[PDB]
């Protein structure tokens, strides 16, 4: 028994995480196979991030600028190169802590894990989900960007990640392991911000299994709805439209609880039109979305790695 | 900027999860040099559930009644002792992934990491706290007796926990690295019950310092209070009382934010008194008691 906030073991990214030194600037960068990525924007000073041309700069610089401590081993980088955001440092000698990994770029909705590093040393690991503004509410202070997300899929960590910048609110920005963002945003000084955030439907139908499954019912209710009816009452509480594949997804848990996922719609309809009434659901007096359908099935199953 | 209930990297406590095997039971050991930890039940059968006598049970053991998969590779035991609660495995191979270690008992308020594990393999990471009946409130299923809770001070593990079974409110209760339970518990099937859990008051008064670190003061007020008329207060409301201790650790942390500790107190009498009306604090709509002094300063700043 027991639902818990859960990431993945950080293991297999933690052999991956070097420091990364351009100037005065140091932060993380992911080392595999032969190549350590990291943001471009290491390369700016201060006056450099109000305009980069990142192009520019990059050509100024030669390899022996790029400073990468694996551990306490310095590597030797014998080539640099940009794509989009991240900045691609070929050195000579291959990760030999090297995992089966894939690049993934994730939806929002989606969770993952993400290990926070410093001078390129981990320091805590916390489980994250894509907000629909595209960004992600972490825990970062200076010297973090760098720091990577995944998911462990069976043996392969499938990337996803890459801390690049926080925004003026307190939430994170970031791109995925090919240099793209998620979100609205582009690595420069400038006015930035996050757009208004919505709820993960979803996910809260799937934490609501989730409490059930432990012995959480008192929000259960007699009443179901439709598809159509529940998502005027989503629209309404600025929650995300619910789809039919949503509820696909749910299936499982719909069959393993007998509570169909209308029916569950009816109990989140009831709960966003009155509240709690003074109760918890599994500890939290908030509706929490950072859990997927799939988070609540692996925990509640003990799948491992 | 941001507040995360944040775990340890697991990744050196990872190189060190075995399984252990003895009759039909399979559950986790802890490899750690050439010794294997795991909870002592292990060797109990169906009939030795509410009253085992482990050193009989024990006695009758040779040391190839004991598999130990390490990954793909059985290690040999070569040798058993038990010590309080935990079984003491000698194997015939030190653990190369062994990191810095040692093994610390916490006292309620305390958090760590977990790392769950089934059939010697992780499953995932959390962060756990002592509660002050001296349970976890974990995650855990059949198949995670074996998995161990730790802190990294630096590069040292500090082994602090290590599961062994589930009381029929969900929660969990467990031993420290050297096998003596946490709390009044007993590795027995015997009715057992955890006391009324109280909140962590210290831990609470940490967590809004750290609300304040990251710009959030509209819990604020202008009075103060006693020590004396806080614990009165608090108790009330199923709270800690809060100690001289407490206050001297909370020390750092009223310093930082220029807000003297019983004027923290005086917003968290409030805060038990009027709830929030609607708002959060660092995204929670409850007052969180599973961040330490410790935690906090780690985190923030
Ligand atoms: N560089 C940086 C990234 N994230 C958060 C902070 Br605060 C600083
Ligand atoms: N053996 C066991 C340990 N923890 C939780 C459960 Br449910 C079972
Ligand atoms: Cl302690
Ligand atoms: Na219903």
């Amino acid at each position: 028994s027991g639902f818990r906030k859960m990431a993945f073991p950080s293991g297999k990214v933690e052999g991956c995480m070097v420091q990364v030194t351009c100037g005065t600037t140091t932060l993380n960068g992911l080392w595999l196979d032969d190549v350590v990525y990291c943001p471009r924007h290491v390369i700016c000073t201060s006056e450099d991030m109000l305009n980069p041309n990142y192009e520019d700069l990059l050509i100024r610089k030669s390899n022996h600028n790029f400073l990468v401590q694996a551990g306490n081993v310095q590597l030797r980088v014998i080539g640099h190169s940009m794509q989009n955001c991240v900045l691609k440092l070929k050195v000579d000698t291959a990760n030999p802590k090297t995992p089966k990994y894939k690049f993934v770029r994730i939806q929002p909705g989606q969770t993952f894990s993400v290990l926070a590093c410093y001078n390129g040393s981990p320091s805590g690991v916390y489980q994250c989900a894509m907000r629909p503004n595209f960004t992600i509410k972490g825990s970062f202070l200076n010297g973090s960007c760098g720091s990577v997300g995944f998911n462990i899929d069976y043996d392969c960590v499938s990337f996803c990640y890459m801390h690049h910048m926080e925004l003026p609110t307190g939430v994170h920005a970031g791109t995925d392991l090919e240099g793209n963002f998620y979100g609205p945003f582009v690595d420069r000084q400038t006015a930035q911000a996050a757009g208004t955030d919505t709820t993960i439907t979803v996910n809260v139908l799937a934490w609501l299994y989730a409490a059930v499954i432990n012995g959480d019912r008192w929000f259960l209710n007699r009443f179901t709805t439709t598809l159509n009816d529940f998502n005027l009452v989503a629209m309404k509480y600025n929650y995300e439209p619910l789809t039919q594949d949503h509820v696909d997804i749910l299936g499982p848990l719909s069959a393993q609880t007998g509570i169909a996922v209308l029916d569950m719609c009816a109990s989140l309809k009831e709960l966003l039109q009155n509240g709690m009434n003074g109760r918890t659901i599994l500890g939290s007096a908030l509706l929490e979305d950072e859990f997927t359908p799939f988070d609540v099935v692996r925990q509640c199953s003990g799948v491992t790695f």
